[PDB]
């Protein structure tokens, strides 16, 4: 049958930053408190973000130990790499442990590992580090995806489906582990995209167990991955940009990205749901990647979605910020948990069919058709 999500675990850095206090904090540790005009622009960015809290690995203590990271352009990649090759696997392990505990099965039955990370590019990779941290079998088939990034939630589900469905008895540990250590830099009037980034983006790791043909005596499917499509939006390379440089990972998101996504989402939805004869975008549950509040606003407006469709998505954006590829997996967890707490008939807010969408560099749209499972 279809590749099924059997368990979902999440983890965040232990340090929590309230958005109210973040402009004061960020401008102090980057020695920028004298840039009162720029700090005012960032408070406004933070007020419109709809982000209330984020978890960040970067503390004032780490910036004091690695002062190059607190600047904008100073050579800092070695420092960032030293932090992330250690921390990306550790956070991944915390999320994978929660996923494996919910799953309830022994780690000997994990046959595949898909690991997506922006950070910690190294040989051997954070996928190997995770195998040794979790004590996974040495024979686990690994797919290490470095630097995708924001659509990676859809990417790992697309790859997990084919691995799970082509290997009888296979159980796929999927992990997205995202720290902002690699992209964090001091504020500048010469980089608006990075002001937005330092307002919206938070750290997090989400892990899940995928298998086809679960043993229903011991395993509980939460969602089925019905189909997975990727597409490029034509002539939109350069709309979402990042390069690994001596200053770490650079970051650019164009102000037109909300419009570009909303302008293309209908084609993706039509290709995904026409085979099912589904047409009404209010009749399916929604897991859109919350790049920011503007992208969610434009999707709602364009598809004329009812006021509550994106409740789960907005909750995760508000409570954790944008955790890149991990975010949609956090939203899957939020949706199934809210569904149980509100006594809905399915894991997908009482609805049978759902869409999960990643938006990232390309510009790339990852469209996953999910089937919810009946709760009783």
């Amino acid at each position: 049958g279809l590749a099924s999500i059997l368990a979902i675990g999440t983890a965040n850095p232990s340090n929590c930053f309230n958005q109210d206090e973040f402009p004061d904090y960020s401008f102090r540790v980057t020695k920028s408190e004298h840039l009162t005009s720029l700090k005012d622009k960032f408070k406004r960015i933070c007020e419109r973000s709809t982000v209330r809290k984020r978890y960040l690995h970067l503390t004032e203590e780490l910036l004091q130990e690695y002062p190059s990271i607190a600047t904008y352009d100073a050579p800092s990649l070695d420092a960032r790499q030293e932090i992330e090759v250690a921390e990306v696997p550790k956070l991944a392990a915390r999320a994978a442990s929660r996923a494996i505990e919910e799953w309830g099965q022994p780690k000997n039955k994990i046959t595949h590992l898909i690991f997506s990370s922006t950070s910690g590019i190294e040989k051997p990779g954070v996928d190997c580090h995770l195998v040794h941290l979790l004590g996974l079998p040495l024979s686990v088939n690994r797919v290490m995806l470095y630097t995708i990034g924001c659509h990676a939630g859809g990417t790992v589900l697309r790859i997990a489906k084919d691995l799970a469905e082509n290997n009888v008895g296979s159980r796929v540990l999927v992990v997205c582990s995202e720290l902002t250590v690699m992209t964090f830099r001091g504020p500048s009037e010469t980089d608006l995209a990075n002001l937005i980034r330092m307002g919206i983006f938070g750290d997090g790791a989400a892990a899940l167990i995928i298998g086809a043909d679960p043993d229903l005596s011991i395993e509980k499917p939460i969602f089925e991955i019905f189909s997975a499509s990727q597409t490029l939006v034509p002539n939109t390379s350069k709309a979402i940009r990042g390069r690994v440089k001596e200053m770490g990972l650079t970051f650019y998101v164009d102000k037109m990205v909300p419009t570009l996504v909303a302008s293309n989402i209908e084609q993706c939805l039509d290709k995904a749901f026409s085979p099912l004869g589904i047409n009404d975008w209010n009749s399916i549950f929604w897991i859109p990647h919350p790049g920011g509040p503007a992208i969610l606003a434009e999707i709602e407006a364009k598809l004329e979605l009812k006021p509550g469709k994106l409740r789960a998505t907005r909750h995760v954006l508000s409570e954790y910020g944008n955790m890149s590829g991990a975010t949609v997996l956090f939203i899957l967890d939020e949706m199934r948990r809210r569904s149980k707490k509100e006594g809905k008939g399915t894991t997908g807010d009482g609805l049978e069919w759902g869409v999960l969408m990643g938006f990232g560099p390309g510009v790339t749209v990852e469209t996953i058709v999910l089937r919810a499972i009946s709760v009783v």
